[PDB]
């Protein structure tokens, strides 16, 4: 509906492109390929709108000034915080960013529910595993003309945190909450005003914030005081900015302003504004905060879709949301271990039967025309599956050697200790809750960043 | 290195890197084109660091029907026409070998030509092909280098091979019995040689002046006007430009009689058509032509070559040799490898049919081994097998233990002691190698020969 779905945060358009560049093998292991592939896959069999809308899509996904952790790793001119876009996908490469490998883990062992795509011919997922909390870390800006979500970025680090707080404690508070998720983070970072604003939206959902551009104001020997920006407010233009400024000052509605050059580069971001001698730097720093969008407004909504339901969230509800999430992913993935697990201890039980009594399972094989001949003799005269003479048959004569005889016994008890403890994973709430505070920590510990934006109190 | 054709494959060197790199790309006959930038990116990075300008110059010289008698690569955009218009850009073309040069390249992966570093110690580059085909003497070559300029000129596939089993079957065979054999050189702008005289002194000495002759032919409209009618003019001789010449001939008026130029040409091949009044005779003007123009022009046959990396002057029978001998080594070398291998895979076997052979007792040994190390040492000591075979043996999976799997091997082997016998005995009869060479020459001529396009008036 252009709103994310709660418990991977995706747009319709994201978990497609994402889905489709993981058949594609462009993952973050192998190559780059090039952009107009994953565009036309995914126009063709997911999502037909256009290349216009997908692949601006794509690329807002490789932005690093527009995603927190970006989920699309590309190669070339993706755009930049000036404003100029992309260069055509026929230009560009792209592949999945290591992060979102941890979007797509897991969606191999049954953990999500397939659907028809749109002419029935394909099948997309539902919904990712998605194991890390990916709506509250990496943001929603989409505005649409019925129900227009904006839900700011987080630093995944806090995040994590938080999903765990509220597992260990389900009845956690906002505030208890907001001890470890203190507010947001933006990709670019910046200083974020009051902390009152933030309260008021994750205590309600919706509520407004201000961000604010880092400047410092640095000072000549001589005592002349130059400012200096190095952040600005999450989704400001810096060249549009510039452009304003200059004009301001051009009007004549900032007096102190002697030349304003613009001199960020590779090693970052470097706005100059010069001051005359006499003039108060920061009075004029405080003009431009009110007058420009040095320092803007951002309007927390943190609206999304619940079970096909548009609905506007607590911070804890999303939080919430996202647990549930990963205890479906976790149970059924340990369905899949089990159901993996006992099949190659089906085999092993095999592989034992044949060591045990390996005299007569050679002579049998050797007095075999065919491979099918021994098959069928294996099935009857040690009661057996085709699936464990098939296993016997494979075997290389070196597994017959003492320790690997020791290494089958050895790995076939392991298995049958893993069933069981597998077995007891599903019928236990609290041990699924433990595997995702252990892969999450994991995911933290890998993944985990320092905090971009200053919130001042 | 030296811009010289080398006799055994007849290519400069940067005729050989493109077809290498090419070839080592996979933009083989089958394969689709591919985008010329990247063959010659691939051959300036790797190979010969040169530019741009020459490499793909170089590659284009290779595609065009009318500077090369039997073409090395198949090209497809615009690689130009014997109008004087230059292929279009690397960013337009795409490219890939030619049917004709796969076998230049063929038995290569099978240690038959010696490779050496490239330029920088990066990469190999061979340092000849095994040039399953005469290409010195079929293609040609011009070109200076050291100070000396070479220009052999292109031949018939079907003669040049007949005259080297010629020479393979008599050693002694002489410059006029081989004459017989191959009448003189063959452009692919087809049209007329003059002397059997010129040709001759060419062949039996290394150098030599041919003279070569536009095919025009005088024609009678039915009001008793003459017309001559040029059809096909000399190697590397520019339409365009002899248009313009003849021009500024009869516009100067050093030559007279002539009524109107038409150039014809169009997709059923040339007819430039010259008009004469009735007050002359267009035989006298053909020949005035013949004179004053490039309707006839003296061809500087100096047959160059690198032998041992060393530029030597050899006549026809020289040429026909020194490739007779590298195909000689090819052929050895080849079967060398081919029994290398083959030796190889029966040692294996050998190990297999021991195994099978005292099946029990091997398998006793293997499971009252305690690693396979251990068991390794065992069999080794215990049969007289390789770490190889004893390998081999402990990677066996079961099912080979079934009776199709040991007749299976038991085959294989067969097979193996087979071909190991007529490996070797190939090498040592040299009769037999030589026999293999007229096999395969005549298959590839069988399947790539074209009748002559240049007659030899006498
Ligand atoms: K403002
Ligand atoms: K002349």
């Amino acid at each position: 509906r252009a709103l994310p779905d709660v418990r991977d945060g995706l747009k319709p358009v994201h978990r497609r492109i994402l889905y489709a560049m993981n058949d594609l093998g462009m993952t973050s292991d192998k190559p780059y390929k090039k952009s107009a592939r994953i565009v036309g896959e995914v126009i063709g069999k997911y999502h037909p709108h256009g290349d216009s809308a997908v692949y601006e899509s794509m690329v807002r996904m490789a932005q690093d000034f527009n995603y927190r952790y970006m989920l699309v790793d590309g190669h070339g001119n993706f755009g930049s915080v000036d404003g100029d876009s992309a260069a055509a996908m026929r230009y560009t490469e792209a592949r999945m960013s290591k992060i979102s490998m941890e979007i797509l883990r897991d969606i191999t062992k049954d953990t999500i529910d397939y659907q028809d795509n749109y002419d029935g011919s394909e099948r997309e997922p539902v919904v990712m595993p998605s194991r890390f909390p990916n709506l509250l870390v990496n943001g929603a800006a989409g505005i649409a003309v019925g129900m227009a979500t904006n839900i700011p970025p987080h630093q995944l680090g806090e995040i994590i945190d938080g999903v765990l707080a509220v597992s260990e404690n389900p009845d956690i508070t906002i505030p208890e909450l907001m001890e470890v998720i203190p507010g947001p983070d933006f990709p670019t970072a910046g200083q974020i005003l009051g902390r009152s604003g933030i309260r008021k939206a994750y205590e309600s959902g919706r509520g407004s914030i201000t961000i604010r551009a880092k400047a410092e104001i640095e000072q000549t020997s001589s005592g002349k005081e130059r400012i200096i920006v190095t952040e600005l407010p999450y989704q400001v233009n810096k060249a549009k900015l510039i452009e304003k400024i200059a004009d301001l000052v051009r009007d004549k509605k900032i007096e102190g302003i002697t030349d304003l050059r613009d001199e960020s580069d590779r090693t970052g971001m470097r706005i100059v504004i010069e001051i005359r001698r006499d003039a108060n730097a920061n009075v004029i720093l405080n003009n431009l905060y009110k007058q420009t969008a040095l320092q803007t407004s951002f309007g927390i909504n943190l609206l999304a879709l619940v079970d096909g339901q548009p609905k506007v969230l607590t911070l804890k509800q999303c939080l919430e949301h996202y647990l549930d999430h990963q205890k479906v992913v976790i149970r059924r993935r340990t369905a899949y271990e089990l159901r993996k697990a006992e099949a190659r201890a089906h085999i092993l039980e095999g592989l034992r039967v044949a060591l045990d009594h390996l005299d007569a399972v050679i002579s049998l094989i050797r007095n075999s025309q065919t491979a099918e001949i021994a098959r069928t003799g294996l099935i009857e005269q040690f009661s057996l599956t085709e699936k464990q003479a098939q296993a016997i048959l494979d075997m290389r004569l070196q597994r017959l050697t003492g320790l690997e005889r020791e290494k089958i016994e050895e790995e076939y008890q392991s298995l049958v200790k893993l069933i069981a403890e597998l077995k007891d994973i599903l019928a236990n709430e609290y041990k699924v809750l433990e595997i995702i505070r252990e892969e999450l920590t994991e995911i933290k510990e890998r993944f985990n960043d320092e905090r971009r934006t200053e919130i001042v109190t």
